[PDB]
């Protein structure tokens, strides 16, 4: 079973039964699904996500930093962090992609309208399609650094 892109495994050195997908990078105890087929997908959803980039980035530059000087290893340890937070309930989503998103969205909680499967680079377009509404991601890669993409619609 499982929906698009999950497949379940155990994480390295320490044996925890849970749920993954590669698409998303999404990670969760819980299982996604749980008699309806041929679904699918819409033909156009609504995100929001927080972009931290580093320094292969396209446009090594941002609102926040005029010169972005931080490492990928750098900016996902980063990414992860604010993945912590999110999870945990520290801070929520817009909160954070507020304060550091790199991407001039943030000055919307870090929406970006909805739109259809041809505006967006591939690697957040997919994970995009294969979030359920309410469902986030992980860390995600695209030319302009590393997302959280959090599907809204």
């Amino acid at each position: 079973k499982l929906p698009p892109g999950w497949e379940k495994a155990m994480s390295r050195s320490s044996g925890r039964v849970y749920y993954f997908n590669h698409i998303t990078n999404a990670s969760q105890w819980e299982r996604p699904s749980g008699g309806k087929n041929g679904q699918g997908e819409p033909a156009r959803v609504r995100c929001s996500h927080l972009l931290v980039k580093h320094s292969q980035s396209r446009r090594p530059s941002s609102w926040r930093q005029e010169k972005i000087t931080r490492t990928k290893e750098e900016a996902l340890e980063l990414i992860n962090g604010y993945i912590q937070k999110i999870k945990s309930g520290e801070e929520d989503f817009e909160s954070l992609a507020s304060q550091f998103s790199d991407c001039s969205s943030a000055k919307a909680r870090g929406d970006l309208g909805a739109f259809s499967r041809g505006q967006m680079q591939k690697p957040f377009e997919d994970a995009s399609f294969a979030l359920r509404t309410g469902e986030m991601s992980g860390p995600v890669f695209t030319d302009s650094g590393i997302h959280i993409i959090l599907r809204t619609e």
